[PDB]
């Protein structure tokens, strides 16, 4: 079969060669009408469509809760610090001496008051809208969702607790405490309204509302941070939370949000440079990572581009024969370095045009990645192409075509193997489920085939014009200018071949060396195996932006000064009779409940915040529905008037409802069906007051979906993750919330009523990305395995080698792979669908390395094992180097300059550990283990391929 | 350059050959990867999607109407007759005696009114909404849109002068008129209803109301026909419109239409088949044209699928050699039969399948044409080949794969020329307006280049392969059988070529005959050529249904008994001051306005209804307006109460609005810019009454488009077009009615305040289809002129022929495209987009018949001019007619049986037609002007084509 592939090839090539300039026109056509449709290309910039699978049960539950529920809302966060601020101890006389730390002092806070008004009243021009969008059109208003004010948009902070006033802020009064009177300051305020944040009178000899000005209680640990336990006054960061109401990807509203954004980033920037040794501010945006990702992409595309013209010159100066130095510019291959540059080029334009025009969007790795990429993996069969035309002597009266012809049908199979292995093995690759990766993967494989489609035919037609122009003795690339005057007729030996045949098969082969090759190498491979076991699962958030992203100092202060990560919502899908009083007791934690229920279990996991990844209970909308429906006149009905039997609001103070909401109570407060169905829209809708505090409006307003009937569809329960830092942190998160919400639905299920369909899923924001970490090591194994088998079964049929051959090839495969695993957790490289890739490709790659020594060996005829290895080196060893590794490098070592961390990590250092382990295997342990337990070589494979050159001339 | 493609093709036919099974599967994995797509195949059915010009002036002028507007309704009408009912003279001693025609009989009457009423409560399942879809959901209400009742659906017909009421049907009274005392029938009430529909009281002694049910008048042309003038007794057509409103595409109740009209299709065949006696019934619905239309794509595929069994069978025999009657089984060429007919298959099916995969919509034309169409054009390709390479004598000691080569090399260039020609014409044809032309032109297009590029390829491998299996001496076609003993060895000369030698070249070019054929053809040119003036252009509407279908008895009953056409609307565009006096001035007909107003003019133009095709006057909201707000207490405001100068309607007769509608009258009544504003909402929603019968609601409701402003954007004005029967009617219609509304916008533009952007243009539903037939013969011989000079340009430069060879095809394809058309004009097809495709598909064709006569002549070395046209002719005669003809006519005699009368008229006839003078032409015309004025052949054509046969072995 390989003998009938290199006749294949013969005749193509044979007769390609003889008409080059109609070819490569007809292979330039097609070319530039795949890549006219770069005009279509659209870039994907969000996070969720690049880093999410779209069919996946995380997306699924993201899509019920947005469903249900509406979308999450998106969070502008700002953390301020005091650098140079040591501390001054301060007794409140009610709560003891207190050591208040520096960031607490009056001017920091009138300060940030300043800013945050400013903030408030801040506008954009909305070229689209043409009137100034105001925080009030686009703020996320849990009060009063309807005719919203700039005193009514969520803003979360210190100054919550005074309602962003500032006399209540220069507020003092004197208080008389068991006779001794002391100033009661805000300090005072602040230290009550840590400890307590639901309380409408402070009680300090200071009528203050310790509740927030829109009218939902501001906790603590969404005010301040660096504290540890209850010690608030030691809070070494303050923080500031412009809450926006979230849209689908089609509302203008979330253009109009993401200009508010931009104005409210440029604001911030201005208070950044504004406070210098005052405040050291950092800030974010639910647009600032979409748009720091996405910010490099262009800035650092043209520093990459210059590896193209390294490529070039490497290739024109690594081809021509200088050994005359008056002909240098009559043998130096300028025009098959254009050629083989326009190749690559033509085969990745082609491959992103017709990507493009399916509508499939490309992105940010697409860009920076594929042209260099394929740069470094698609010019080795070219230039090993030349180098076998180079090395065949012309038989007397043969025309160039038929040599040409000859050195394909030689160099063709390995050229095709090659091609196929590395785009079977991206295609194979492309079953990630992140699109972003997926596509990156389907379009370096269509990019491989295409390249090597071109390299078939326009490569050999353009190599035919040059050994043309040769022959006629005209100038290296200039040919217009023609031949000098009369230059001295040039043959050569070749220095590569020189060098390698004088130093490194001597000293590679001889009798020491190879034991100590054999050794260190089988030492390397343990070492490597044993290192594997420090491996790193999971890409990391930050290490994706830029080194010079103020993000970077945001997630710095984020892991330093926060107590609570992002909110868990405990979602309870459809199928629950809460209107029944065993539906209402298993959700329960009050007295008069069953034990071991829904918020019991919630409260109990966040006792031990390590194991379960939960430090803040969960806020139960039926608890303080049946606490709401105690006879504390918080609900009351019209004794008389009109509206008999009508909700009173706690507000009112008149005698006509004196009626309490429910009958006598002596055990537990259980409303019936009827009750139940009654109170329900009157709970969710009862604004929080002085008379009583429990009210549904403040916190539960869209935490239960109602239909039009009156019956509770879905419930959500808010808790807080524990500080969530690392990539692990949060995929150990993600797994304790799930399990601990199967455990709970397994307690739910048993209550009569349930549907078996019913299920608590714990919903986050970030849960979406996190997931695939949990399952990624048995996908990952199984793809690399499922690349290995058909690699090894098309290498033992396209290049027909012998089963030691093949077994070898695999062995060294495997042996790369495992090195690169060893030094990649070695290094400080994670393992996630960017560094599988990556695998994939080097698994691709390897045999670019291995194959062609392997073959190389196999085809010859010397008498005994050592002096088939030295041949099979020089004859290949060289070609495999000065092809393989010289081209791989400049392509790859440009990438070291990306300045996007998750390039110059995942593609740069991993391709550069596959390159360079590539080399190391492919020319020092593949000749060494071939002269020690190589295949018996037999005469019917070189007399076979005699039969194959005549015959097709 | 010939020589030079020679070279090529034979190059890469030697190749091929040499590697016949890698090549097959390597050429058939793309045909059934490309074939794969007809599972995403989608059929557009509306003839509004099929013969529109998206981009065009109606179709801008239509969406303008639909958006301001909304769109127009649909109509669903039933035509009655008495076959057999005479005639009874009858005198109502009011109007006189009158003879009564036979179908308005009493009983007929209460048939059509039980009829009527069974089709007003008629419901659909609706399988969709799950609910009985009555007509009141869906039905068009120009009076009252909401809260419809089946009481409140506009159900047109000669019953809606009684209210569809048996009672009032069958009323009598006495009259005693100047003391002759007679009975006073439903027949007087209806003569009197016939000549003023717009009474509120009959006053024959019969206190009967005339005006319709729904209670809009009933213009006496929309509920009887067949009459001429105002003898509406003598009616021979009863008629019942069940108008629908119509929604956009996306619209479910647009869906539910659809089914409403299925089920009035069904009721209506019932009745149809109840009535025999009685009634001749025919009906129609907006959905039964788009069913009609694609009712046989499906029901004759399968008889048309025959013909590719017979072109198999055809080829099987006519390039197997049988002189043995032994080894028939040993030479018939079935593989190859095979083979041809599974390119042809591939090639369709892959153009298919690639133009489904881009979401392009296929139509019945090309499932019903390309298969076969492109079946006809690409088997003469293989078999001039095959024929080629059965022709050749194998040198000594060559190959079989170099002699299929060299066979390539000789016919590759006329195969490029013919496959080029018939592509560039496809591609060039593709430039219609029409939608479903273009796609079929584009698919042809494809089809074409596709098959070209499996016949250099696939084709070539298979008859290596075949060739192969003749040299091993097996069997015709079951090879697995091989040799049945020792067949003799096979030699023969030829029969067709025998035959040709000894009858036609002899008797063709005899000295007597070749006189007579060239005056034959001149004279046949010169009466083609008179004839084409006699041309008819517009493709006809009723010519497009099958022959069995009952919209063609429709038809015929429409333009039978028929009295008015379709309504045109004289839409005025936005930009005109209607709140002015001059303004209302220029658009008004009665006394106190100026002469030679817009309503004035359709008035004088509907006078003379052959030179413009209006039959009946403009109905104008303004004159009604004007008439509205004449003090004839219409219009009154409230003199007292809270409703203080409120509108008052008339049907109150009530004291507190005794005030008149304006201010004292003495000249013209002519309302201020207040008046006009505060009056027009009053005018276009005063239903009318008895009081006085001028009101908005009843024709005027959705005639104007009014915005929350008051200011009036657009308005329509109705007129009826006289019966329109042939397409030509219709185009002299439309261009009519644009050449009146440009006129008066001329008039309407020098009016004070009108934006010079105002236009006003005669809208129509039939205004989108007819439209082209203006402008197509422009555009028809641009296009065949832009088809002829590509063609002839790479005839001269592909086949290499010199200028007196190149200048004889053109005027061969010019005299067979003008007799096409003289013999089209003759036939009786007329000329549209359909005729025009096939004209230019017929310009593509004709170089198959001429190019390879020609290159043959040119290609030569014979003494003198007779022996070369008789050697040419011999030659190549014998393969253009074996192979062109007799590949044409199986292909195209099947669709002499399409049933579809479009096909059948359209296809068969025309490439019958071209086919024919293909043959008579390439085989009788050409070889005789060759003879006579044919080229000077030099010996350095011939001995340059010895260089490319050796040179390239
Ligand atoms: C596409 C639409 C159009 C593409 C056509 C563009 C071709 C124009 C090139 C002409 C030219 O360069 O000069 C050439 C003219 O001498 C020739 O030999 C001309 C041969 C043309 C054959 C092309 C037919 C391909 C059709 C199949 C289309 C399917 C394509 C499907 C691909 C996806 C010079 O010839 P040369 O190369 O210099 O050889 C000299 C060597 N020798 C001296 C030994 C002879
Ligand atoms: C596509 C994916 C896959 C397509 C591959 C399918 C090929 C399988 C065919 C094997 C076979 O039929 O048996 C053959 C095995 O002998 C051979 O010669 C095998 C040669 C295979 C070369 C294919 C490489 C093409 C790659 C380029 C891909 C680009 C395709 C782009 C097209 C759009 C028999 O050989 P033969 O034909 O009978 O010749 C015998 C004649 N002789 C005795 C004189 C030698
Ligand atoms: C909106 O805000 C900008 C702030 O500079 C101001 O100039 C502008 O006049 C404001 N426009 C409106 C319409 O309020
Ligand atoms: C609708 O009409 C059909 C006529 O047969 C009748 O059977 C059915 O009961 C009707 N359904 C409703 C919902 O009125």
């Amino acid at each position: 079969t390989h003998t009938l592939l290199g006749q294949f090839f013969q005749g193509w090539g044979t007769w390609v060669a003889s008409w080059p300039l109609t070819i490569l026109v007809l292979s330039v056509i097609p070319v530039v009408a795949l890549a006219a449709g770069l005009v279509f290309t659209e870039l994907t910039t969000d996070p969720v469509e690049l880093w999410s699978a779209p069919n996946s049960q995380a997306r699924s539950e993201k899509a019920f809760h947005d469903q249900h529920f509406g979308p999450f809302f998106r969070t502008n966060q700002v953390i301020l610090t005091a650098p140079n601020r040591s501390s001054y101890r301060y007794d409140s006389l009610l709560l003891g001496p207190k050591n208040f730390s520096g960031i607490l002092d009056l001017d920091l806070l009138l300060e940030l008051l300043e800013l945050q008004e400013r903030l408030r009243h801040l506008q954009v021009w909305s070229p689209e809208a043409q009137r100034n969008i105001s925080l009030q059109d686009i703020c996320y208003a849990p009060l009063n969702p309807d005719n919203t004010s700039l005193y009514d948009c969520c803003i979360n902070s210190l100054l919550q607790y005074f309602q962003n006033n500032r006399t209540l802020l220069l507020l003092t009064a004197n208080q008389t405490l068991m006779g001794q009177t002391s100033q009661v300051d805000w300090k005072d305020h602040f230290l009550y309204c840590a400890n307590a944040p639901l309380t409408f009178k402070d009680g300090t000899a200071l009528a203050l509302s310790c509740m927030a000005d829109y009218g939902a209680p501001v906790f603590p640990f969404l005010a301040i941070g660096g504290y540890k336990g209850k010690d608030y006054s030691e809070a070494e960061a303050l923080i500031m939370t412009f809450s926006l109401n979230n849209y689908p990807a089609g509302d203008p509203r979330l253009a109009q949000a993401k200009l508010w954004e931009e104005a409210f980033l440029e604001e911030m920037r201005a208070f950044q440079r504004r406070m210098a040794g005052m405040f050291q501010v950092t800030f974010m945006a639910e647009r600032s990572l979409e748009d720091e990702i996405n910010r490099t992409t262009a800035e650092d595309l043209p520093i990459f581009a210059t590896s193209y013209i390294v490529i070039f010159l490497y290739i024109s100066l690594a081809l021509g024969s200088y050994s005359s130095w008056s002909r240098v510019m009559v043998d130096s291959k300028a025009t098959l370095g254009l050629g083989g540059v326009a190749v690559v080029l033509g085969a990745v334009m082609a491959a992103m045009g017709f990507f493009s025009y399916l509508g499939i969007r490309s992105s940010l790795v697409i860009l920076q990645v594929v042209p260099f990429l394929v740069l470094s993996v698609g010019a080795d069969n070219i230039f090993i192409f030349v180098l076998e035309y180079q090395r065949l002597p012309r038989r007397p009266g043969e025309p160039r075509e038929v040599h040409i012809g000859r050195a394909l049908g030689r160099v063709a199979p390995s050229m095709l193997l090659c091609s196929l292995s590395e785009a079977i093995c991206f295609f194979l690759g492309a079953l990630t489920p992140m699109p972003a990766v997926r596509t990156f993967a389907l379009t370096s494989g269509l990019a491989v085939i295409l390249d090597f489609l071109l390299q078939m035919s326009a490569f050999v037609a353009l190599l035919s014009l040059d050994s043309k122009r040769q022959e006629a003795s005209r100038l290296d690339v200039c040919c217009c200018v023609k031949p000098q005057e009369l230059p001295p007729p040039g043959q050569g030996e070749g220095l590569l071949l020189g060098f390698f045949q004088k130093a490194y098969a001597p000293f590679l082969l001889h009798w020491i060396t190879r034991g100590v090759v054999l050794l260190l190498f089988l030492a390397l491979f343990g070492v490597s195996l044993y290192s594997m076991c420090h491996i790193s699962v999971g890409l990391d958030q930050e290490l994706a932006l830029p080194k010079d992203s103020y993000l970077l100092d945001y997630f710095l202060f984020l892991n330093r000064y926060f107590e609570v990560g992002a909110p868990v919502y405990f979602v309870t899908t459809l199928g629950y009779n809460f209107s029944s009083e065993a539906g209402m007791n298993a959700i329960c934690s009050s007295a008069g409940c069953n034990n071991f229920s829904f918020t019991q279990k919630i409260q109990y996991a966040t006792e031990f915040p390590e194991q379960s990844y939960l430090a803040i209970p969960a806020s139960s909308w039926v608890d303080d529905f049946i606490d709401w429906l105690t006879p504390s006149s918080c609900c009351r009905l019209y004794i008389s008037g009109p509206n008999k039997d009508k909700f009173c609001p706690s507000t009112v103070n008149s005698l006509n409802c004196l009626k309490n909401c429910m009958s006598i109570t002596m055990g537990s407060v259980r409303p019936s069906v009827e009750q139940f169905h009654k109170y329900l829209p009157w709970f969710l809708n009862d604004r929080p007051n002085i008379k009583c505090p429990k009210g549904g409006l403040a916190a539960y307003s869209t935490s239960v979906n109602l239909t039009s009937d009156g019956q509770v569809l879905t419930s959500r329960f808010m808790a807080y993750h524990k500080p969530l830092k690392n990539s692990q942190d949060y995929t150990e998160a993600l797994r304790a919330a799930r399990e601990l919400a199967a455990n709970i639905t397994a307690d739910l299920r048993k209550v009569p009523g349930t549907d078996p369909a019913f299920e608590v899923f714990p919903y986050t924001i970030t849960n979406v990305f996190y997931e695939q970490y949990l399952t990624i090591l048995p996908e990952g194994l199984f793809m690399l395995s499922l690349c290995l088998v058909p690699t090894f079964a098309v290498s033992c049929l396209l290049l027909g080698l012998d089963l030691r051959s093949g077994l070898l090839n695999l062995l060294s495969i495997v042996m790369i792979l495992v090195d690169t695993v060893g030094f990649m957790a070695l290094w400080g490289i994670s393992y996630n669908a960017v560094s599988l890739i990556n695998l994939v490709s080097a698994v691709g790659m390897s045999v670019e390395f291995v194959s062609h020594i392997t073959r190389s060996f196999a085809i010859s005829t010397k008498p005994t094992w050592l002096e088939r290895a030295k041949e099979a080196t020089i004859s290949m060893g060289s070609a495999v180097f000065a092809g393989v590794a010289m081209t791989n490098l400049p392509g790859i070592l440009v990438l070291g300059l990306a300045k996007a961390q998750l390039i110059q990590i995942f593609f740069f250092r991993l391709n550069l550990l596959i390159t360079l382990l590539g080399l190391l295997h492919g020319l020092v342990f593949l000749p060494v283990i071939l002269s020690y337990v190589g295949p018996d070589v037999n005469p019917a494979l070189a007399l076979e391929q005699k039969r194959a050159e005549e015959a097709v001339a």
